[PDB]
């Protein structure tokens, strides 16, 4: 019969002042709401994102139009179908206010928002056809990729003279198109690559996939540009760009406009021919029309000594905003080629979007969130005084040095494993030959793009702006989040402790640190923005950004996680932007998305991609799955999800284990391959579980590995104590490693099997699976959350031998937290309350605050933590989580 | 016989320093008191001294003096003075290849000739610290339209060397100035003819190792020369060293020091020691491996070798900082910041090494610091001027003509943009910048403290300078100024509104740059809350109505260290890049507009020596500034070649070979002039011409029939004299006025002119003059019933009171001194109940948050300025029964 329930959704921060119509997701608790007989209503088109295993609704997608009328919240109430066929009441059905409608033919696709009228062509150099206002006026054209390079690089300044370059220009070629179409919301997703429009040929390359997302009653189109990587050691990016034609022919010159934004909600306001500051005065009311962007008075109404001399006010065609550092934008004029630039009075900070249009042509503007964090960039204005000028957006900067992603070093002699090992011990860094290679990673940026009928105000144009760097985002409540399991069931909302509550203030101490340590050390760039470092030289008081595994820090011990549940916990806006510029960096940068490799990524170094482990436990889709169901599934990290179901494929061609591994195995054709049951299988089972959650195209598949697997990790005699395993990449099973064939028992163990996502995936698994669950997988979990941290004696009691090699032990504090849980077991409860606070990690006595530092000892003034480095802070602030979430009625009880 | 004796007392210009490395200063001295060579000079011990001007008879008016370095630093020297009746050296040493200088800390080596500017920088010890400084320079022949353009258009590279001509050597004891010119010569890349003649300076003083490095250069490049790279290079040996012993530093932002080595020890996985760590951070000697702890020592191999360091400071608010192992692999970029203070260091413990910067570093982007092969027995330190990084230096025109044909064409674009454009007029060739570079030389790497200071130094360098008071007793820089009534304190208080709202804008405007910093704007865009930078006439001031003047003479009767700084940049600018030091049209600067070189009114009251007088003298007759006064006696040959009147003139007159010249008396003239009078004070090698023709051109407009008022003369460039202009063959009288005439220094320079001519002044030019001050502003009967006409055009009437001023204070006249007084309070420039307020303005109406004064203009403050200190100087006593 009738089901129906509610959820409000909130702003993240303030209410905003504009939206562009906004997508967001909402949690259903398990078995409430089948697919396909569910109505949704505000106070609405929607979505499925994710399943229950039982095929009831885990998570939707909603989305809404661009509106004027903006609430504080915002409340989805569900309703079963039973709720309408019941009922004998009759009910108006009308259309909506506003509705997105779509024309589609060989030529092209074309998709109006009853706003805008945009098109796509199918195939071609060219991105978008053209752009139409409500009136029917093209505003703006032949959007295009742009994408330069060079084929080599000097040694120095003084090597240009005797090494020369061969410059290359490069179109984005289109070839496949999409679209998933709502009356509310419309995505058109083109698929290409680039070739070369100048220059020697040069196979196709940097592909790429470009994401439009049109809503209702909005002239405002999200853009998320991705690309991969696939360049070779002689492809050196010079230029990275988006780029349209706006015509102005029929505009006189002094009605052309241009806009550039500066810092903190300024506007640079200029005209193309500027009637304004010269030495006669056309009139007042002119001189303000022109700074407002409007069209000027017939010339018959001016002061006539102004009029007459048109021809010598010079016309400015081209205008350049290069923001080649995170700190300084220069930004200068030209009348036209052949002439020098002129400089203009510049600064700081330039928020990222530039305007070009008229007062009666109208026009576009286009621009970069976060921009200056991006460096380096630009915007650049052509030929504003012809028939068509032309709008630039410049992802990386031509004025910029090039982009070289080649190996920092060149290995240093390092001849084999024996030597790759002994360097390990000295910088950390894992180096390999040829490991060295950032060969299919990937970036994506968020772009926008505004229409407008006519030069618009500056307040408008300062109020996108801002938009822009601040896209709106509906969040439902956390202690729905929570009350739903949907999102797992290792944390829980901030208790009366006051214990409880200095662990609160502390991870709010780790957060604002983390986050003023982005400003303070200037991790900013193209590839950097979004990532953080990994240990700290106390001595030199940096980070150790030149270091082996010491400098980005690439999700080692999850801080992926760390951060995603501290907002989930809390709701706070900093905490979401925080996480979600990681897990665009991390996700994208650090992880490989073609070729052999495939689906790992690379252990925390020097570069994104220096090191050789390359492993599933950076590509770790848990580390994603908290923001692609908050999202709204965000399409980008939905593709990224289904990259890594070829993960599994990777061990045939590369063992993580071949530098230490001891049983003589190598991977061999049509063979068995070795995978670890803790680090990697994590890493594989979060991909197969997510995939079975989303009914995607491999879910049968996903749903027959991760259960297969889990079944044969039951089956080893040690469990996860083993270690690794053998899976068979056409029969999807898992049995022993190569040294115990019969399943006689073995044991490995690793203080990094736990800390990677495994306590995360495997209580999800196993709440999915249900009744369902293969025979000992549950003991077998159990077994290994208590016997890590038991007596000498009781692991050599089960397991033959006491446990070596064990440390963080305030990490894997929260594994015997669950098992407390779960066996209600009180005693246990309290080890991990011990192991917290007096084992290893930060001690709940250590300094606990920032150090400011500055004179002759630094750089620029710096606030350092050098008691801290990542990998406690992530695995602390993961253990308070979930010791609270687990065994917080053992806490006071710990405290005395 | 007699002794004639006197003190006089010089002060640290701000702050007493806590560091200084040797100073010269200047002092002046009264009329005829003491004989050059016959008058003994000393400190509280002897003192280096040697005279930069002379009186008329031949007495000593500015002198120069020098001291040493010494950590002994007070708050006043005191220079005794004694008549001829009264009661730590360096070492210079010469071979044939080669001059060496040795202060007692360091010794270094000029070539002669060849490419290298320096050939070795040892210290006390001996040892070599750096060699082979080298000038470098690289340009390209071409640039593409855009960065589309770039496949499509190829660049040819071309990079060079500083070839040496010649060498001069000034030694005193307590200082020695060598000075090395000569041209950029190629090196690799594609060929070109030699060009950009430099002259570099090197102030050593005696127990310093700190060289004051002056860097000039001429651009004679054509449209096809595009700079790309200019700075100073030197060797630095390593060789001995271990990787973990050879240490760089940078200067951050503000009191900032950048510290790694080459093979870094700290932030290891394994700890070697922490006393070690320590020292490795502090650039000690570290201790012997056996000490260390094994899992590190044994490990060297594969901790990474640093070899390049890359500072580019491309705009004034940001930079990046990038290391790099070697060439062939990426470079790994390093948290850089905003404002880099523009030192760098390579050395170690016990090489030593070289320091190397550049003083206003960031506020002269585009610019940069290098170390390279930082892991070989040699590495490089390179000072960038202009960086490589940055675009291409462009100098050409930024607009094409905008089909302008003719002079009729051209007058009428100078009625809407204020610019008066000319073909091949718009043109660089021949403008010049000074940069100031410091070296500092290390027996061992210094302590971070210690380069963070020399870095301040370099920033700020200390000033010794005399009291305003004995300045203006001694008369010897003018009468035209008094020391600082409640009406007269609010005229105080607003000179110190307008210094306050200039300093400002410098940052705000962002008046940075290679060239640009220095100058400053002439007209705001009040729509759009912007200087006017982009139309015509109202962008780069380039001293139009003397501002040079107004901030000098601001910073004299004052002794701010503030308004010294402000005058000395603008100084360092106007006379460097606004005026053409080769070619046709040296002796001329150029106009305010667009470009500092784009107007084509190249005229004299741009090039005006008088601007450079005062800085000049108080600098101790700065040398660089000494070479350019004299560039500035050819500027009387342009007349024959240009005339600056071309395109306005009634008369029908053109240059013609072998003939007299036109030029005014009012703007064109006190340009004249005043480089004659600057000359002959200095006794320079052309100091009789400049006698003559001062005095020729003196008596000259003393007998044309209407004195000043006759508008302009001709002039004979092989007899040296002055007659009538065209209209007036006979000398019956001719009345032309401009508004213009006294406004660029005429005042200054003729009354520095009457006072130093004494009894030998032509008969009658006084009272020309008295006319000209008395007239401007008279009644229209008191005008015709004197000249026939009333004159015409007149303006500028408060910019003019401190004319009527001067009159009425020599000729005592009460009447005159109150009109003087009511031109200033109630005519025209700055009105006193004017706004005299800066409104603030932010939001979407502007870029970024500014200050403004829509209600000013430079003109107006210039003149406001000038009026107050002039009219306070002369006429304060009239002030009171004018407020009443
Ligand atoms: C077997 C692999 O060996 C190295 O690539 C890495 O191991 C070193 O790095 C870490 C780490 O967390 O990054 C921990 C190990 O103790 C250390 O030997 C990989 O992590 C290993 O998987
Ligand atoms: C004869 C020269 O003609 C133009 O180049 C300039 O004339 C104009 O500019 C100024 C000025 O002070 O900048 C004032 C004049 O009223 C205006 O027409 C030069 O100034 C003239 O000397
Ligand atoms: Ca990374
Ligand atoms: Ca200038």
């Amino acid at each position: 019969n009738c089901t129906s329930s509610s959820a409000t959704v909130h702003w993240l921060g303030d209410k905003p002042t504009y939206h562009a119509g906004v997508t967001f997701g909402l949690p259903w608790p398990q078995g409430k709401y089948r697919p396909q007989e569910t109505s949704f209503s505000l106070t609405l088109q929607s979505w499925a994102t994710g399943y229950w295993a039982d095929g009831s609704l885990k998570w939707t997608a909603h989305a809404i139009a661009e509106s004027n009328q903006i609430y504080d919240q915002y409340t989805v109430t569900a309703s079963s179908l039973g709720c309408v066929k019941s009922s004998s009441s009759s009910s108006e059905s009308s259309a909506p206010n506003s509705s997105i409608v779509v024309t589609d033919n060989s030529d092209a696709l074309t998709v109006n928002t009853g706003e805008v009228a945009v098109s796509f062509p199918k195939g071609g150099n060219v991105i978008i056809g053209d752009i139409k206002t409500k009136s029917g006026k093209v505003i703006g054209a032949n959007g295009r990729l742009v994408l330069q390079s060079q084929d080599s690089v000097p040694d120095n300044f003084d090597n240009r003279a005797n090494s020369p370059i061969q410059y290359s220009n490069f179109d984005g070629n289109i070839n496949e198109v999409f679209v998933n179409q709502t009356s509310a919301r419309t995505l058109v997703t083109v698929r290409g690559n680039h070739t070369v429009t100048d220059g020697t040929d040069h196979d196709p390359w940097l592909p790429f996939v470009v994401r439009f997302y049109l809503y209702a009653n909005s002239a405002t189109i999200k853009v998320m540009h991705s690309i991969v990587f696939d360049g070779d050691e002689n492809d050196f990016i010079t230029g990275l760009g988006i780029r349209f034609d706006v015509p102005l022919k029929g505009e006189e010159y002094y009605d052309r406009h241009i806009r550039f934004a500066g810092v903190d909600g300024g506007i640079f306001n200029e005209a193309v021919q500027g009637i304004t500051g010269l030495r006669r005065d056309p009139g007042e009311e002119i001189r303000a029309a022109q700074f407002a962007g409007q069209k000027l008075a017939d010339t018959e109404t001016w002061e006539p000594r102004v009029s007459t001399r048109l021809k010598w006010i010079p016309t400015w065609a081209d205008y350049g905003l290069t923001q080649l550092t995170a700190d300084g934008f220069g930004l200068k004029k030209r009348t036209k080629a052949g002439q020098s630039w002129v400089n203009i009075p510049s600064g700081t900070r330039a928020e990222g979007l530039a305007y070009l249009g008229g007062a009666t042509q109208g026009g576009l503007a286009v621009g970069l969130r976060d921009f200056w964090k991006r460096y380096p960039v630009g915007l650049d204005i052509s030929n504003a005084a012809s028939d068509t000028g032309e709008l630039t957006l410049w992802l990386y900067s031509p004025a910029a040095e090039p982009l070289d992603l080649r190996p920092f070093h060149d290995g240093l002699g390092q001849d084999g494993y024996e030597d790759q090992l002994d360097a390990l011990e000295i910088t950390y860094e894992d180096w390999e030959p040829g490991f060295d290679t950032p060969y299919g990673i990937a970036r994506t940026s968020e772009v926008y793009l505004f229409a407008f009928d006519q030069t618009p105000t500056s307040d408008k144009l300062a109020s996108l702006t801002a938009y822009m760097n601040d896209p709106p985002v509906l969040v439902a409540e956390p202690k729905y989040i929570h009350e739903t399991q949907a999102l797992g069931e290792y944390w829980a909302l901030p208790s009366a402790s006051p214990a409880a509550a200095t662990l609160e203030d502390r991870l709010q101490f780790i957060f604002d640190f983390y986050k003023g340590q982005i400003e303070q050390r200037r991790w900013y760039g193209f590839l950097d923005y979004g990532d953080f470092m990994h240990t700290y030289d106390p001595d030199r008081h940096t980070w150790r950004y030149d270091v082996g595994g010491y400098a980005w820090d690439n999700s080692e011990l999850s801080p992926d996680l760390f951060f995603w549940l501290y907002f989930l916990r809390t709701g706070s806006k900093d905490a979401y932007r925080f996480a979600e510029a990681l897990t665009r960096h991390t996700g994208e940068v650090d992880v490989y998305h073609i070729g052999d490799w495939k689906g790992l990524g690379t252990r925390h170094g020097v570069q994104h991609w220096s090191d050789s482990a390359k492993q599933a436990r950076i590509s770790q889709p848990q580390y994603r799955k908290y923001f692609f169901y908050l999202s709204g599934g965000d399409e980008r990290v939905g593709e990224l999800l289904e990259e890594l179901l070829d993960t599994d494929k990777t061990y045939g061609e590369l063992d993580p284990q071949r530098k230490v591994r001891t049983d003589g195995w190598e991977p061999s054709p049509n063979s068995t391959v070795s995978f670890g049951l803790g680090t990697d299988w994590s890493g594989l089972a979060a991909g197969w579980l997510i995939e079975w959650e989303r009914r995607g195209p491999r879910w049968e598949e996903a749903k027959t590995k991760l259960t297969n697997t889990i079944a044969g990790i039951a089956n080893l005699t040690n469990g996860f104590v083993t270690g690794s395993g053998l899976y068979d990449p056409v029969t999807w099973t898992l049995g022993p490693p190569p040294s115990d064939p019969g399943n006689r028992g073995n044991v490995s163990i690793s203080h990094l099997n736990a800390v990677f996502g495994l306590p995360e995936v495997v209580s999800e698994a196993i709440a999915y699976l249900a009744d369902d669950i293969p025979k000992g997988f549950k003991q077998a979990w159990l077994d290994y959350c208590y016997y890590y941290h038991a007596s000498a004696s009781e692991q050599k009691d089960r397991y033959g031998v006491s446990f070596s090699k064990i440390s963080l032990l305030q990490a894997h504090s929260r594994l015997a937290a669950y098992a407390a849980y779960e066996t209600k077991n009180k005693t246990l409860a309290l080890r991990a309350w011990k192991d917290f606070y007096a084992s290893d990690g930060l001690l709940p006595d250590a300094p606990w605050n920032i150090t400011h530092v500055d004179g002759s000892d630094v750089l620029v003034p710096v606030d350092e933590a050098a008691w801290l480095a990542t990998n406690d802070i992530a695995q602390y602030g993961l253990a308070v989580i979930q010791n609270l979430a687990y065994v917080s009625d053992s806490l006071d009880d710990y405290q005395s």
